[PDB]
């Protein structure tokens, strides 16, 4: 089956990592840190990988039942599965799919609705992943609410992500470390891997998208390696890979020129031959198109 | 020239076009008490997008723009900017900005900004009631109820995150009102540029709905939320452009486990599904059950009964 990328334009495609939508392209050194997101993971004949599932909207989403811890404004959530069934910590996945794959803080609000009566409510609140009471492979994450009151036990609750917050600036979140999702009791398991250029002159390429900021002064920049519909393209063609690295060409369609080249590796990220930081100007119409499998050894034109 | 097809994904593998939110189950049921006319979820098999249809559903039932306090009230109005924070124009021929509601009722869900000078940010509950007078999208603004009457500041890039939805009175599930659309100008026009309503004409058949549960905020809202198509067909029909060999694409819905079908469906050119069955039913599908496209047929077809 021949490979192809989708043909949508940057703007009309979502962040893998947040329900957000992308806003633009970036390349950056990235070889004093470590990039290893967990959702965005996707390989060209689509494998998922890491704790990426299909759809932008269930992302940083939590449900389950709640009890209160003591008699604070905090609260535990059990957790369950997307469609409300048993989410199995044995499974060979870091966390459940969707989890936030990032350190800080996230805001939303936590909605709840009584089977019995379906009555409704909704209440302010905040999951810090970063907390030691983050802890979703082991099933249960924690959050901070605006409530100490109102929220029933035995009732389907949900956590609807808007944005992150920061105390102390732009120090949190932190887009690039992990979170541990067993908390103190064990290390992360299971991860897509670390992922880096392997050819001189090459960077990543980002697609990147600007969080809601909800309170102090946060670093609201979000970087992807795969837009989620690209995610959901590969996923369903399973088109085979011909070799490593596919070639694909950024293209105006309004004037038929190519503005920049790139590879994209099989393991499913994309790599742009530049050196230093760089926000990619793109016209409104530009998109992807795939050419042609190349080896590892293919030098890209200057980005 | 080109096959057409349908995404081979699950119904839990989706989102519902119409509310930021996975769908969860397939539905059928009688709409001859409605009409069916939503705006969102609007798609031809051949790729034109109709009503206020865009192409993710991370953008439905989102607003941008500028803020500006309502007197001295906890109500704030938005003047509204597109997806890009560009500036919004209502001479394009659509109803209202793209990813407007395309139902009356009480939305609720976070207002946030963050002011570009020194980054700071904050963010408050907030509400907007669609069947209010001061809904007025194609206008270019909209008024939002929030908790507080002195936080926001004028001149910063504002944004509403929809969560769920509220009701309000004696009467429960009484709102939203799913098939009611919104006077997207408020008193000041009539409707413009809509989608068309869609009804089944055929004996004994009916729509087939995409449903999801709104998550509920405040009191007794009706929650049920149905759309024609998946966001990811939209999507997809957008991105194929695949030509409509006939005015109904037969679909039928199959278990890949056993390669057995379970029931099948005409999806029309212009972008909904229907089936044959008549009154109120929630299908019963295996999980990994999903959709293929088989033959280009004819309005008439007569369908084996679900």
């Amino acid at each position: 089956k021949p490979f192809t990328v989708p043909i949508l334009t940057v703007e009309e495609m979502s962040n893998s990592r947040f329900p957000i939508p992308l806003e633009k392209l970036y390349t950056g050194p990235s070889s004093a840190f470590v990039v290893q997101p967990q959702n965005g993971r996707c390989t060209t004949d689509g494998v998922l990988l890491g704790t990426t599932q299909l759809s932008a909207v269930n992302i940083c989403n939590f449900r389950g039942d709640v009890t209160r811890v003591g008699i604070s404004h905090d609260y535990t959530m059990n957790l369950v599965s997307q469609n409300w069934n048993n989410y199995d910590p044995t499974e060979e996945i870091p966390a459940p799919l969707g989890t936030p794959d990032f350190v800080g803080k996230i805001q939303g609000l936590l909605t709840q609705t009584t089977r019995a009566d379906g009555s409704t409510r909704a209440h302010k609140a905040t999951v810090s992943t970063g907390s030691v009471h983050f802890t979703p492979k082991l099933g249960s994450v924690q959050f901070t609410t605006d409530t100490n009151n109102d929220f029933q036990t035995g009732q389907n609750t949900k956590f609807t992500p808007v944005g992150v917050i920061q105390d102390g600036h732009q120090n949190e979140p932190q887009q690039w470390v992990l979170p541990n999702y067993s908390g103190t009791s064990g290390h992360n398991v299971h991860l897509a891997p670390a992922v880096a250029p392997t050819f001189p002159g090459e960077q990543l390429l980002f697609f990147r998208s600007t969080m809601p900021g909800c309170s102090g002064y946060p670093n609201m920049n979000l970087d992807c390696l795969l837009p989620q519909e690209w995610v959901s393209h590969f996923y369903q063609e399973a088109a085979p890979a011909q070799s490593d690295v596919a070639l694909l060409r950024f293209v105006n369609p309004d004037t038929g020129r190519v503005l920049f080249e790139c590879k994209l590796h099989k393991s499913g990220y994309i790599t742009v031959a530049h050196t230093g930081p760089y926000d990619l100007v793109i016209p409104p119409n530009g998109y992807f198109r795939f050419d042609s499998w190349v080896n590892q050894f293919y030098t890209l034109a200057p980005m």
